[PDB]
């Protein structure tokens, strides 16, 4: 068995101009493939951490209704080695957002496509933040594919 791939798709509305995507895809020695392309960052209120959150974005696009981090795993924001940081804290352990655009890809080891996991992210939020912590943009993270199963395509 292998997890299905996931993304979070940032919209550009009267509150940010932030736009763009980022993608979770399976990958190699149990780690999942992080890509971000994203532009539209208002910079110079910048860096950007960004981090899942444990709630939905509501139909309101109320980023403060996501509520907190996703952190199974009772992680620190400040971390010497990654597995310290929360499974959510992707800043944290990549590195934050900078510029007016921003396009990167990595492995994350700590969070998970897998439903039975308790790193699942799916169903989850990603919220971008300015970096005195205000909320940005924000989006849920779903489904990548439209069409699932052994006897399928997409
Ligand atoms: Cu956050």
């Amino acid at each position: 068995m292998v997890s299905p791939s996931l993304i979070a798709k940032f919209e550009k509305t009267s509150k940010s101009n932030i736009e763009g995507t980022i993608k979770f895809t399976p990958a190699n020695n149990g780690t999942v493939s992080v890509s971000v392309d994203l532009k539209g960052l208002p910079s110079d209120i910048g860096p950007f951490p960004y981090h899942v959150h444990e709630k939905p974005v509501p139909a309101s696009k109320n980023c403060s209704a996501t509520e907190n981090h996703f952190n199974p795993y009772n992680g620190t924001v400040r971390a010497a080695t990654p597995a310290a940081h929360q499974v959510g804290d992707l800043a944290g352990k990549h590195g934050n957002i900078m510029g007016e655009s921003y396009k990167t890809e990595y492995d994350d080891s700590y969070i998970s496509l897998n439903e039975k996991s308790r790193s699942y992210i799916g169903g989850l939020s990603i919220v971008i933040h300015a970096n005195n912590g205000t909320r940005l943009n924000c989006a849920n993270i779903t489904l990548l594919d439209e069409g699932h199963g052994n006897a399928n395509t997409t």
